[PDB]
């Protein structure tokens, strides 16, 4: 029932265009490219209904009374005037990750949506699979995690040269954040969620960060401190073989997942858990291996996600969660890439 | 056939005495304790052999001429005496990890290594683990792993309260570098091991270590940069459930290991692996996931390490690099945080 429209034609469209109509409580009624030409192109390309209208601009897209909603794959830097003039015309907002430049554009995205009364959420898929409900709630388990002392997260991948050189995200203009606002969002966001949506005290990052002779990260890492001895470590990378991880460590359990952001397959999610883990008496064996856990997933992730995206009906007020949650990670971003900026001093988020 | 002797009665000795034992070319000779009432339960306890010289102080151990070498698992502190007490008798030493409480108290024991011409090796059992070579195989793999970017480590687990009120591992005086020196010295080492033996050029704490009231590390983690764009990280504490990783990433691969101290079983070891990948076109799965590898290990890796200690007639110079990273990590700490040069 719920119409959404695609504002620009890039490549992550594709996938978020099955997550649509996987649905079932939404659907695909328009696109928009800065060309008609690619607009129609990725139209046919895609599958999409004949009933799909078919803009030839962002602005005419806004404008069309029979959407509902638009998901906007833009890049980074656009995300503040193009968020902004949708809010305004009340269509609610799908936003990619990373979600803005830094936190004051995105506290105005923000406002623009709470002025509107719409929803606004953001591009991160790997939250809504259920096997992230299971996470929450064996880091919630006081017996079989206990409190949290350390999360380890991770994401990296190796941009072949082409990458390197053309993708939007090695360009300062665009997605300009780099490995942090595309990669390390991701790492961050675990952290924070295993940290019960806690914020960090301070962050700090690594010497030693990549950047680009433009400027923009392509690798880099942080410690996070909650000054209680519950600290975090991200790191993420351009440059390095696909590897996303999260490791998380309380008094009593350990946690353990490999494939966070991208599971091995859509119809399965598995992760590791391991409690009040020990030795024999003499040290030569573990008492107990940890255990692995594996959850049938029918439907995809992304699916689940434009799934709880789709108060238009009922009179409700937007849920201020998600922005909130989006809010929190793009802060860290910012933090990280200061202390990075200030040759590696540690940021108060005070 | 190569005589040992235990200068101090450890629990960890327990685990060693079956290393000698079961390696084929060294035997338990002597056993010494600070009182020879334990060192004669400690024998009986563990099983010793009918010949086996047992002593009431480490002086009358150090003087037995029928013993060539010595496993030394005494408290930190005291290495810096008894090692250099031990070689001036020309004894072998098998020393405990950590080597010392400092870099210059090593450098002082292995001058009296190599003044009175013996072999020294430190007590880390892992490096010794026949799946360590194929691993550094693996790494070593220009193709199926590429080069290194970062390698992250960590270990740690959960004192209870005995532990962090007893143990000789919160104590300032006696095993004082805590959970740096008791944990940390094995992600260093894996850390070093990765890098092919490469100090980093600086050291880094995570701001938000844990101390005791006696000043004494229960927690802490550090990045270390080699400044071409390769890093790591390692962690440690005493305050968190069993966890032992090693996961080292390069260009074209990544290796993962979960076990490492210390592997499930001790007739096995495992480690997953993964070069090239990748998603399919729609980024909706992995293309080919990591894949596991099992190996056979007849004979345990402290086994291993006794036999290879057993050499008779480089281990120092990586325990010194890993003595040194954990100074550095300290450091760090004291100097609230403070990068630190490696000179």
């Amino acid at each position: 029932q719920i119409r959404i429209g695609v504002m620009g034609c890039a490549d992550i469209a594709r996938k978020v265009s099955r997550a649509i109509h996987l649905a079932p409580n939404a659907t695909i009624s328009g696109v928009a490219s800065r060309s008609l030409e690619k607009a129609k192109a990725f139209a046919t390309a895609n599958n999409y209904p004949e009933s799909t209208k078919i803009h030839g601009s962002y602005e005419s897209l806004l404008e069309d009374p029979e959407i509902d909603a638009l998901y906007v794959p833009l890049p980074t830097s656009l995300h503040v005037e193009w968020a902004i003039k949708a809010a305004e015309k009340g269509k609610h907002i799908l936003l990619e990750k990373p979600v803005a430049m830094n936190v004051t554009e995105f506290d105005k995205i923000v406002d623009a949506c709470e002025a509107n009364g719409v929803q606004i959420m953001d591009g991160t898929m790997w939250v809504h699979n259920p096997r992230t409900a299971l996470l929450k709630e064996f880091l919630s388990d006081s017996e079989r995690f206990g409190q949290l002392k350390t999360v380890q997260s991770c994401f990296s991948f190796a941009g072949d040269e082409d990458f390197l050189k053309n993708d939007i995200r090695v360009k300062p203009g665009l997605d300009g954040l780099g490995a942090l606002g595309d990669a390390g969002w991701y790492a961050i966001r675990a952290t924070l969620l295993a940290n019960n949506f806690e914020l960090p005290k301070t962050v700090t990052a690594f010497p030693g960060a990549v950047l680009n002779e433009a400027g923009v990260i392509l690798s880099c890492g942080a410690s996070l401190s909650w000054e209680d001895g519950r600290t975090a470590t991200i790191y993420c990378s351009f440059l390095a073989n696909l590897t996303m991880e999260i490791t998380a460590i309380g008094t009593k359990g350990t946690l353990r997942v490999h494939d966070f952001i991208i599971p091995y397959k859509e119809t399965e999610a598995s992760f590791t858990t391991s409690t009040k883990a020990w030795f024999n008496d003499l040290v030569t064996a573990w008492v107990s291996p940890p255990s692995e856990h594996t959850v049938k997933t029918e439907l995809p992730q992304e699916a689940c996600m434009v799934r709880e995206f789709a108060i238009k009906n009922n009179g409700a007020k937007p849920d201020g969660y998600w922005p909130s949650i989006s809010r929190k990670t793009q802060l860290v971003v910012d933090a990280v890439k200061e202390s990075v900026d200030k040759n590696y001093q540690q940021i108060s988020l005070s």
